[PDB]
């Protein structure tokens, strides 16, 4: 099929990506201008028409891809499905957050798409650290609700309220002037609860963050190498393994020969 | 003993771990529901019955382990002793924090158990940094108590009070608007005390945290490798040492042969 | 040209750099003294005369460089152009920030100039992470303006106002006591907006910062090596590549010979 | 001299260090107890007598060292001079901070002494980053004093006041609710000043901190190795250099032989 192959090659061109990137930027600029509550009716109609035009250009773009690659081939990519959901949601009249269309900058620009991929692929490796943090938060929230809920109902009156103020305490935001000094006026030993909670959760959150950053950076760096040269660099352990194999080949020809 | 070996293999199965994991989750969910002060008497009785059931299932689980492995073999593991303490404490009627039973998720799930092990084994390596921080805190607290205790008794009136507000100052929480600008109204040179205290303690705490995270991550990564393949990767220094040994063997067969 | 070569060698001397460094420090000290609103008219005239003298010394210094290196040779350096802009701006009477002349300490001291160079050369490598953060900020600001602008106009009444309070929220500054608890009094589910915003942006900002620091440190370390020894250290991958080439040369002389 | 050699070996024993460590701890405990303003006269006299005893034990300890090693040999160590200054300052009656005697725990315990040594030896390597931060702070303080000093004299009325509130702003402490939103009520564009100041200084401070931590950890790790085994591990570049030398020796015996 020469027509399908001319469309797929048009889609894959740098100028097609640049034109779609320009329409995403324009659509996001009119949605940002539409937040201004002082616009005239004519200005609002005008900007809403550019939003309706921007959306239809994405509809033509997506339909072109579903014909050039096929339904099976298009929906086999997570980024094509993501783009399809964003544009198909707009054809649902009864949602209300059109600005999420600017996320398509991530899916459309490959260098930005590799940053997200690296962050997503790094998440499984830190799953046990995230589960440990989740476990500490849950136990702390139950303890805080039972200990301080009757005396401090706005902050600890229920599990949800305790989870919220423990997240604020973990971020160090007014943890002492705002929360723990007011609580110690009633419960003088409360520092025994909150100070170890802060020590354990700030250490665990920083471990979770560093674990993601280190892995994500190395994954994205490997993905960038593959996109440019077709392959990525081999690990230092594999480089030293191939040297050992070459050393054993030389050793074999020294005892025999 | 075929009975003991059938029980130990039942205990070590993935489905036994999955059922115990489900009971820990259920027990934690009813303890969290029991924080709600608006429940009916019947709902409270109902949830308290699920807690009593969850506890007895853990009693059967632990007793099965003490019979399949033996008293010496069971108590030779730090994680078995930890599980035993958590369940045996519940049989002590006169404590009040049943939610600590959710910590058994760490001991029961091996990937979570290796995160904790890595963090614990990393603590000795940062002991001198933690002692240095402790020494700075103690000296600062004595200085702050003597300098500001009479003028600012709520924050520095005693050693305990000074330790608490120096921990708040180290976390940067309202250190200036809340503490040091009010103190400089009376003691204009107080910034000479508090600014170097913040510089030294935030640097030392970050060193302590990074030291733990780096070591803990590498230890847990080695422990994960041993659990899957039976062995961990050798250090790069040991890889280069074995190459030098192979180089000397080739060198020996070049001068002689 | 012996005169041009004697001037260029005078300019390149350590004592010329030390004298210019002293004049930048003196100029910055008089500009700092000139901030004091309690000075006498004579003291102000005196300090303003030292500023006019300091500026003319820089004019002689720059003119000497433009004659010893030539217009093409001088303006071929980004640091010479930067120095020229700083001193030429002062000859524009109608701007108002003479203290920017102290930035010349960075351009004049080579070790400080290499720290900046390392930070600047690290920026392209983190461009996709910075663009991702920018995209999240923009989407969040539009969402916050539409959701909270009518109820909270001081913080979210317009796009600019929302960008500002989201930057404050990302820095964790009074995010809960100051912004999100007041907003949840009207919109109880606002935590669904702000807590994921904080999680995503603090992770992304830390990734952006670490990415810059790691690259900048390695670039500056390579630039320092080149300035002292004429060359920098080769990467470990290139060291292992040259060993493989030497291994293949030994392998060639083992099968043939 | 058998007497001098028996004293030096007594001084260098683990039990002498343990006894001096116990006296430093005891001295610090009585100085902390002496902060309590509710003690009786007899309790104060009692604790002050233990402080006078603790000091004299350090005087005997230091005098023993000056006789066993000699004046030249003792004062040739930075840690011996540091210990001498701390104890000799106490014999100066006219200062007031005896708690600084607890710093001797760092000088007396070798593992703690190596943490400090690693941090001190790391400082020269980050000197250009610290100078860059200092330069940004100075320029910002002059700009802030001239821009906001007349309208906001408590925070920016003078250079010293501006340096203080810029350090608070850099630590993110109430930077917006406390400082920049009150300043933007008068100067609406002030965010153009403060937001880039925060971006640049938090990045630079984190670079300064990471640079210290990374170097200090590696230096202390090398110093610990030398103290235990007499030598430290060689760098990976030097390990690969010795392999290249062995490769050239094998290459020499392949073409000739
Ligand atoms: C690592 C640092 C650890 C600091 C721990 C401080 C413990 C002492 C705190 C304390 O006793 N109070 C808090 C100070 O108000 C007193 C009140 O609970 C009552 O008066
Ligand atoms: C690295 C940054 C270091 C900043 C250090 C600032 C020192 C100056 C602080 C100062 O003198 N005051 C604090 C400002 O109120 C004045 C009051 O103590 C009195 O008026
Ligand atoms: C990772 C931690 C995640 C914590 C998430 C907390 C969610 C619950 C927050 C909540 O429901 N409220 C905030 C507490 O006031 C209640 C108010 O919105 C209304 O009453
Ligand atoms: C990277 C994030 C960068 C955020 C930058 C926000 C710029 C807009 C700030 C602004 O215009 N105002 C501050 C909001 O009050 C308005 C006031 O100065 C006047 O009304
Ligand atoms: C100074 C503070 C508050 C920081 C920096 C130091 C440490 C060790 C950790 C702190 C931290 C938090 O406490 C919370 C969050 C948000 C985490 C959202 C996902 C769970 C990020 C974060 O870096
Ligand atoms: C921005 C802040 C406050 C952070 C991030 C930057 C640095 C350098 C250090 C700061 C910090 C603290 O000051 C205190 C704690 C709790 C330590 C509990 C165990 C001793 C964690 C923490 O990361
Ligand atoms: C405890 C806080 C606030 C810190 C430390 C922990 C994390 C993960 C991130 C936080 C952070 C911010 O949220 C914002 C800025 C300024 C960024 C300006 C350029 C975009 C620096 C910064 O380190
Ligand atoms: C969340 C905050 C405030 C932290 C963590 C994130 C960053 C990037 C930097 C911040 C920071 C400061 O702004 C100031 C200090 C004290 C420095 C004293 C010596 C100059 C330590 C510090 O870690
Ligand atoms: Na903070
Ligand atoms: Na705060
Ligand atoms: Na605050």
């Amino acid at each position: 099929s020469h027509m399908s192959r001319k469309i797929r090659d048009l889609i894959e061109s740098k100028r097609f990506q640049n034109v779609i990137t320009a329409i995403i930027v324009l659509n996001g600029a009119v949605l940002g201008l539409l937040t201004d509550t002082t616009l005239s009716a004519s200005s609002q109609n005008l900007l809403e028409r550019v939003d309706q035009l921007c959306l239809t250009i994405f509809i033509v773009e997506i339909s072109l891809k579903i014909y050039a690659y096929g339904v099976r081939g298009f929906f086999r990519s997570g980024w094509n499905l993501f783009d399809f959901v964003i544009v198909a949601i707009a054809l649902m009249p009864a949602r209300t957050f059109r600005i999420f269309r600017v996320m398509r900058l991530v899916s459309v620009i490959p260098t930005m798409r590799r940053v997200v991929q690296g962050m997503l692929l790094a998440l499984p490796g830190v799953g046990s650290v995230a589960a440990l943090l989740t476990v500490v938060f849950y136990i702390a929230a139950v303890m805080a609700t039972n200990l301080y809920g009757a005396t401090f109902p706005e902050w600890f009156g229920d599990l949800s309220k305790s989870l919220y103020t423990l997240f604020q305490v973990m971020t160090l935001e007014s943890w002492s002037m705002g929360i723990v000094r007011p609580v110690m006026n009633v419960h003088p030993n409360a520092w025994v609860f909150f100070i170890p909670f802060i020590m354990l959760t700030t250490l665990t959150v920083l471990n979770l963050f560093i674990g993601i950053i280190v892995d994500a950076m190395a994954i994205t760096k490997e993905q960038e190498e593959e996109a440019k040269t077709g392959h990525h660099q081999e690990p230092i352990s594999q480089t030293l393994l191939h040297l050992g194999d070459r050393l054993d080949r030389i050793e074999k020809q020294l005892a025999q020969n």
